[PDB]
């Protein structure tokens, strides 16, 4: 099925300000984007924020403005937060739009003409903080804001208070044998597989059925309300799930914002998610409730949700980091330091290190070397003699790259694309240390030719794998290499020697990476 690859970040509680945790997120969401981008394919990437729910209406209390300016201004602090941080996400979303309503809506009386929802109750402990329903074995002993014995969650640490509500109630008991099949028979359809084994486990215990609706008067209004039942609203899961349908179904105008919502999704080839990107603390909420309410309605399931090690709801300022230390070297930073887990070094010290050493010295002086004066005297890509052993086994590294790299991406395990990128450049390194090209300007220029020709060519394919990941420097790259603009992406440029001998350089004036003390 040729279809346009959807990839999403969660959508965002608007009751504080970004930080690191969601640009996280959405910047994982964007790699993915840009490298589908880049393979030739299309691509939709959604982002957005969640705005409905107790949560958000009693932080807009707090800062005593409305529900409505409130959730507006922090979106608008989003928005300017993802532009600033220079990601190419398609679409924006927030749930306060009158068009995901209306699927919202459709979902919910679709749910319930399969018999799927029923009038019953919840009595049990709630996570206002988590939006989350929680069993005894969930909770613990602990302290409120002010000091005062409470109880407490086991997943979040958070405030719990005991709910006593009839509600709306979806029959996620009756979805067990056929998600525990789902996972199964698409054993690839949680990354990374240990939180694949969580979910499976969690499942195999049984599952309740799950409140889908509240009381008006518990939400403070600020919801969406049941259809043919104004006294119940909308839980706000179910309502923040159900954006990546709508995403699916929005046509977007040049300028990002929605101008259609068509009636079959079939129509723009997005849904269902090839890749959902999470944090691990909404993991079950995409792997179990979603799945769940998409087999009820008959609709498709997503092929990957990847769950990071991150949380994703002393100071961490990303974009102050990036106009210190650069955009690109941020980025590469928080995909290089760590995969699927916390430890990992996130110090001035650690980002120095990478920065100098990795991008600095291994990538820049690289594509410094080939392309001085010193050792490229004609500023173009010459035309190689023949290969000795020693270049074949580079050449066949650079030839084996993009496949690899490949691999990885679609896992996605984005840290360990990186990783094989940078073996090959450091490879190429160790080549050009060997070969001694500034010596062989003078004592063996057909040699020069060869060894020169591989050193480009290398670092061409290396750029073009790590253009999801830098995106502005490796513009910069192929201009210095004088990549005509055709060859910047496609998959049939990951071949080895897609950019002709006689190619001439960009122009000189400079500086890569700096390197910083
Ligand atoms: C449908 S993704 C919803 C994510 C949730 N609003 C959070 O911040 O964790």
């Amino acid at each position: 099925v040729e279809k346009v690859f959807f990839v999403t970040s969660p959508i965002y509680y608007v009751n504080a300000a970004p930080h690191i945790g969601h640009v996280y997120s959405t910047l994982i969401t964007d790699v993915i984007g840009r490298y589908h981008r880049v393979k030739g394919e299309r691509v939709f990437a959604l982002t957005g924020t969640d705005e409905h729910g107790q949560k958000v209406a009693e932080a807009a209390k707090q800062k005593q403005v409305s529900p409505y300016d409130f959730t507006t201004a922090v979106a608008g602090e989003f928005k300017k937060c993802f532009e600033q941080m220079d990601y190419s996400i398609d679409y924006f979303i927030r749930t306060t739009n009158e068009q995901h309503k209306a699927v919202v809506k459709e979902l919910w009386t679709k749910l319930e003409q399969k018999g799927d929802i029923y009038l019953g109750r919840y009595e049990g402990w709630y996570s206002i903080s988590d939006e989350s329903f929680l069993t005894p074995q969930n909770i613990t002993d602990g302290v409120d804001k002010d000091g005062n014995p409470c109880k407490v969650s086991l997943e979040s640490g958070h405030v719990v208070t005991w709910v006593s509500e009839e509600n709306y109630m979806f029959r996620l008991s009756a979805f067990r044998e056929r998600l525990l099949e789902w996972y199964h028979a698409n054993p690839g359809c949680i990354v990374p597989e240990f939180r694949r084994r969580e979910v499976i486990r969690a499942v195999e215990k049984g599952l309740p059925d799950l409140s889908v609706s509240r009381a008006r008067a518990t939400l403070h209004n600020w919801a969406i309300p049941v259809p043919g039942n104004p006294d119940h609203c909308v839980y706000v899961w179910l309502d923040a799930l159900t954006n990546y349908l709508t995403g699916s179904r929005l046509r977007v105008d040049e300028s990002g914002k929605e101008v259609s919502l068509v009636d079959d999704f079939n129509e723009l080839e997005r849904f269902p998610a090839d890749v959902h990107v999470i944090g691990k603390d909404i993991l079950k909420f995409h792997a179990i409730y979603w799945p769940a309410f998409l087999l009820s309605a008959g609709l498709p399931l997503p092929k990957k949700i990847v769950a990071h090690g991150w949380w994703t709801k002393n100071v961490f300022d990303p974009v102050e980091k990036a106009e210190e230390f650069g955009y690109d070297a941020l980025k590469y930073f928080l995909l290089r330091e760590s995969g699927f887990s916390d430890d990992g070094d996130y110090s001035d010290k650690n980002m120095i290190a990478r920065l100098n050493g990795e991008l600095a010295d291994t990538l820049g002086n690289l594509v410094m070397r080939c392309t001085s004066a010193k050792i490229n005297v004609n500023g173009e890509w010459p035309s190689p003699a023949a290969y000795t052993e020693e270049d074949e086994s580079l050449i066949q590294l650079i030839k084996d790259l993009p496949g690899t790299a490949d691999h990885y991406y679609l896992i996605p395990d984005i840290q360990k694309a990186i990783i094989a990128v940078f073996d090959v450049l450091r490879a190429i390194n160790a080549y050009v240390t060997d070969m001694a090209p500034w010596k062989l300007v003078k004592t063996d220029p057909e040699r020069l030719r060869t060894v020169l020709y591989i050193t480009l060519e290398g670092v061409r394919v290396t750029t073009l794998l790590l253009s999801p990941i830098l995106p502005r420097k490796s513009v910069v790259i192929f201009d210095m290499l004088g990549v005509p603009e055709v060859h910047r992406k496609g998959i049939e440029n990951f071949e080895f020697g897609a950019v002709p001998p006689g190619t001439r350089l960009g122009p000189a004036v400079e500086v890569l990476f700096s390197k910083r003390s």
